[PDB]
């Protein structure tokens, strides 16, 4: 078959066995959609993943698309496009989106487990297929006429784009200069230059493209406050029918060459620069663009996430296959033995640890994506979790910058074992292990890069939510300790001792931001430690998972599993155990380096380095 | 400019102030070369491997070697072949080859720090360079008849090969099917298929390849000692004047399409396939293959460590060049104000510790290769380190794996950090850093992966030594340890760090022992061996970061001024942060060592 290798089976059991998503199926907002449609939903988009979506990976990445300066446009491979019309022809495109635009309303833990083989068999076919969902978008925060033309860009089957990034405004997405100059008929005409712009081409997919443009309102204040948020159509458009009409003034003006994600059009997007003016109507009329946009940068830092999640499943399952069949010495129980039989390579102990350390992290990370999705739901997190819509609310907020910046660093790391686990053939094209690891280092950079997710995380996320969704989760950390049965003892006493070195460290952390209102420079201390506290927050929350799954594996078990779900449940304790014992406790030598931190690093200058 | 930059001033640093290696210079077998020679040599290679080396880094990647089936040939780039012939011309493919090969005597630690350039600057080109380091391998293992050879070969500088990999003979090279037959006249036919082999055509580079083979005679017992080495070349030659004749029965047939790497054609070479023998002649006339061949195995290994450590060199320069002039965001004091005055992001603290973090590990490695190379040279062991010429060997022995895994290791890990600091524009093909991190996975791999390097660490150069390499390094450090406020907060880390490994090894080595009652507990090795390797690697750092910080000191006490005393006040800086970020975590590394367990040996394959 395809590069691509799914697991439903471990979907299935997060969804239905361990945080029982299904008491919210079969009623109210998912009225028409039972369990075991869920269930017929996951086995039909993998199968259609590993099939003809798999099917353009690798060619999408040796044949990318071809810019033509001239037209402004690109060419993709006719391989992807195949791809990219099967996902529309299940309609896949419209996963999650709201029944009045032609959805299927569905739990967001469901639709982000459903779109993870998307992810992980080509994951430039969801970014393109983003356009429906950034329509909803849209839709919520449009006037009554903007939820018009969104529903005729999500029932059409439109494309679109997010375009915050200038050369001078990345991170700092504040620092932006383009500009927005108002007509007397109140539409805006846009004039700058935008870059890393992904999908502002996409050759023929699409009648049109939504781009989503932040420009700051001639006059308007500085940062992020002084941006506003502007529709801004490829065509314009009959804004009754959908008839496409005149092209608008804005026009991709390069293509990056780049590492991996090459099938994924990332673009130089200038608008009113080529005598044509970019028309954009302000999106519900009203001056509040950074906020606006965040709406879609919380889906994307999602998406991201779960992106490196995805590619470190399927990157796991490659090596596996591989090492079962892989014949290369003897046990090390005969390694003096130069006549002893040879066996495959997953009798050797450095290849067990290597592929329980991708299993452990593939599947801890999995269940932290599908957890942070527990919350995105008001109904949902009511019915599992308990949990009011506000609280709820919060905790997702706190959550997405683990799955964003702890999934992408883990993800890309540990792919490193999988390449490894194949020796020299990981190296070759023929296997998808290096186009894995290509496609995934973005992950840590694009939608926020690693630092702007601690600092988020930390700034926003802890301190100006006084802690009361962090406070939550570590009290449901405490209370899977308390309620020890025991053969889960040593597990959860490593938690305890990781939860309080993560105690430790957010008090660390707190206590320099609290001194910089005497020190100003003790705040460069919550910086210096910032990332290695939010990957801790993320090694915390897998192995409490992890300790979770493998508690629920022990009463499916006991119960008298046999077979295949007798295996699996094995190797989920086993991933537990093993991660608590290897993992964890590093986590309190982290801690103690956090609370001596000194700030001789920021004093040293510049031309010592 | 070009993507490599370049780092003369740490080398010479490394070379002169710490180890002192110009104690050496200017006598006895170095008699004709001095120190000022020395640090001219570093300069002028350092110049062309930025030049005409560096020229195609990018030409290499983009428009990679094609082979030819009408031909069984490899055709190269051209403006790679040129970068070859650039240092072909300057005879640095000759660097550290024996006098009466026509090479310039020096201390291998010098060769290193050289060839370290061409590696920062195109690594491939080095491995199509090592003809001549090949041919004197060739010379000290062959009979008297089979050094005139090697000495045409060395002469007219042909290429050459390591042929030992097979489909299913990599990492256990023991179990290679390739067979050689004798012949009536006392020379071999070759017949079989091997994989992977480096350079195993170069397009028009070279007059002939001497393609160094291993494969067991007929009749010949198992394993590795059932193996010998067979010179076999690409062209039949007078074996007199060197004069070039007939093709020998050794082609290639496929070239590898890899992640990286990609100017370095990786061919499977078939042997006695194509309908002529492939002729080949017993290495030393004595059947010993798995021990001359590992003359050359350590070189390479020494060689990929180094090659990893200077693309992190590189990287990492490239990524404080642009961190020092890309602005964004406002100074982390003024985070609140929207007015505030932007700042370059070394302002920015995860920045300044990325940077410092690529800094401290790329100098560690630096002064690890470095060292190591102190000990492949007896005299130069005998003048630095007042050690004999047994416990050299050992000592070298020792640290191969260490400058081998992890360096490789370490390198690509933190070349991470490198991109990072790049932002959006890191994972661009417009900046190095992406290539850097493609040619520096296969690091970990070829040359004895990873794993074989921990497992060679433990059992070969631990184990079987009865720890005597291992307690003279702990010594040492222990001796800086003790000796004579302010290193005093690194010297308490250290000794903490010391003890951590010593915990390591004394528990592994507890596990090996109780296999004799209990033959599982060996696989406990195993699980813990690569960690106690990349351990030792973190002490080793830190120790000699904290002997540069205590040369630094006294140079700047000593009066130091611009840009030499920046230098210096940065190798305080990467010693101390070194030694709190770092250190500390094998503390962790030791508890989890101490308690390991097989329940991840008994687990069901099915349950992965
Ligand atoms: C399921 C449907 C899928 C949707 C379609 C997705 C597919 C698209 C296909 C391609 C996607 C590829 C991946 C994304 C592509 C990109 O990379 S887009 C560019 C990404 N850019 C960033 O992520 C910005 C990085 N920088 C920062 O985040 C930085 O921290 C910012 C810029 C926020 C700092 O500026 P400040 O001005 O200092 O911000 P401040 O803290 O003061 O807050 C101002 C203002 O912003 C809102 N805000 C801030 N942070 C958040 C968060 N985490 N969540 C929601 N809202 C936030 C607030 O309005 C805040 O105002 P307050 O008064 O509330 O403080
Ligand atoms: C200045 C010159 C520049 C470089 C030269 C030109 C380069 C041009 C080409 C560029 C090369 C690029 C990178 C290298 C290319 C490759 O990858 S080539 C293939 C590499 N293959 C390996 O490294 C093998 C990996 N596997 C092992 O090492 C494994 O551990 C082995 C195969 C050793 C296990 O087999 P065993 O049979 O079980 O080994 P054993 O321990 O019992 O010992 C047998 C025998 O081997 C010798 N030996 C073993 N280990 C060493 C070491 N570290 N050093 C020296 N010798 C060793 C011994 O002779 C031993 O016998 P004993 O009686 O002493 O025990
Ligand atoms: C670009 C490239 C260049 C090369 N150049 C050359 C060259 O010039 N000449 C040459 O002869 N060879 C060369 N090789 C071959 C190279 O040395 C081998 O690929 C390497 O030794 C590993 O062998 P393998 O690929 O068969 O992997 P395998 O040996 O099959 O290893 C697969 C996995 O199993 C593990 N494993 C294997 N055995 C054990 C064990 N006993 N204990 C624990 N784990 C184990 C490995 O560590 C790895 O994780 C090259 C390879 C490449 C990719
Ligand atoms: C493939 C790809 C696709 C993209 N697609 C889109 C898209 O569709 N839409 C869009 O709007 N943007 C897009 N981007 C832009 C991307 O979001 C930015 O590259 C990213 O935010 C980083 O910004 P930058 O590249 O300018 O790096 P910089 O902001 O210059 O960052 C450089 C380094 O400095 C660090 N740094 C910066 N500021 C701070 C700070 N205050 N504190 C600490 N560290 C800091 C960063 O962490 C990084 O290490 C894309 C980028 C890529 C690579």
């Amino acid at each position: 078959m395809s590069h691509y290798k799914s697991n439903v089976r471990d979907q299935v059991f997060n969804l239905f066995e361990v945080f029982g998503v299904d008491k919210v199926l079969g009623a109210d907002k998912f009225s028409d959609l039972d369990a075991d449609t869920a269930r017929e939903m996951l086995t039909e988009i993998a199968r259609l993943a590993e099939g003809p979506i798999a099917e353009s990976f690798v060619e999408g990445d040796r044949n990318p698309p071809v810019f033509d300066p001239e037209t402004h446009t690109v060419t993709l491979p006719e391989g992807f496009k195949k791809s990219m019309r099967a996902l529309f022809d299940g309609g896949w495109d419209k996963v999650g989106l709201a029944e009045h635009l032609g959805g299927i309303p569905m739990p967001r833990a469901l639709q982000w487990a459903l779109i993870e083989h998307i992810l992980g068999a080509n994951p430039a076919a969801y970014m393109y297929a983003g356009g429906p969902g950034m329509s909803e978008i849209f839709y919520n925060n449009g006037t009554d006429e903007q939820k018009k033309w969104a529903t005729i860009a999500a029932e059409r089957g439109w494309g679109a784009t997010m375009v915050l990034t200038e050369p001078d405004a990345g991170s700092d997405v504040g620092a932006g200069r383009t500009k927005a100059v108002q007509q007397p008929d109140g539409t805006w005409h846009i004039e700058g230059v935008k870059r890393f712009i992904t999908s502002a081409d996409s050759d023929d997919l699409f009648e049109n493209i939504m781009h989503l443009v932040l420009a700051r309102p001639e006059g308007a204040g500085p940062g992020t406050k002084g941006l506003s948020l502007f529709f801004v159509p490829k065509f314009h458009f009959d804004h009754e029918t959908g008839e496409i009409g005149e092209r608008n003034g804005v026009f991709v003006t390069n293509v990056e060459h780049k590492m991996g994600l090459k099938v994924s059009a990332t673009c130089e997007l200038s608008l009113g620069q080529h005598g044509i003016p970019a028309v954009g109507w302000l999106v519900g009329e009203v001056h509040n663009g950074i906020a606006q946009m965040f709406d879609v940068i919380e889906q994307a830092r999602m998406m991201v996430g779960t992106k490196a999640i995805a590619t470190l499943s399927t990157g796991y399952l490659n090596a596996l296959e591989y090492a079962k069949e892989r014949v290369q010495g003897a046990d090390m129980t005969q390694m003096t033995d130069k006549t002893a039989p040879r066996v495959t390579i997953t009798h050797h102990p450095d290849v067990r640890r290597s592929l329980m350390t991708q299993k452990a992290y593939a599947e801890g990370l999995r269940a932290i994506y599908l957890y942070t999705a527990t919350f995105q739901d008001a109904e949902v997190a009511q019915a599992v979790h308990g949990v009011d819509g506000d609280l709820a609310a919060r905790v997702n907020d706190l959550l997405l910058p683990i799955v964003k910046g702890f999934g992408s660093e883990t993800a890309y790391a540990k792919l490193t074992e999988s390449l490894q686990t194949l020796g020299g053939s990981g190296f070759l094209q023929d296997y998808p292990i290096e186009q894995y690891i290509r496609d995934s280092k973005i992950d840590s950079l694009y939608a926020g890069t690693t630092a702007i997710q601690a600092q988020d995380f930390f700034f926003r996320k802890i301190i100006r939510d006084k802690g009361q969704a962090l406070a939550y989760v570590a009290g449901e950390i405490e209370q899977f300790i308390k309620n020890e049965n025991g053969r889960l003892k040593t597990e959860r006493e490593l938690l305890a001792t990781a939860l309080a070195d993560v105690q430790g460290m957010a008090a660390s952390l707190t206590g320099y931001l609290m001194a910089a209102q005497e020190d100003a420079a003790s705040i460069y201390k919550v910086g210096l430690g910032s990332v290695r506290f939010l990957m801790a927050v993320g090694d915390l929350l897998s192995g409490w998972l992890l300790a979770r799954q493998a508690a629920v594996a022990i009463e499916k078990l006991d119960a008298g599993a046999t077979g295949a779900d007798k295996s699996f449940y094995e190797g989920k304790i086993a991933a537990a155990s093993f991660f608590a014992k290897n993992m964890l406790p590093l986590l309190t030598s982290t801690r103690q380096i956090i609370e001596n931190l000194d700030n001789d690093v920021m004093e040293l200058d510049e031309a010592a380095f």
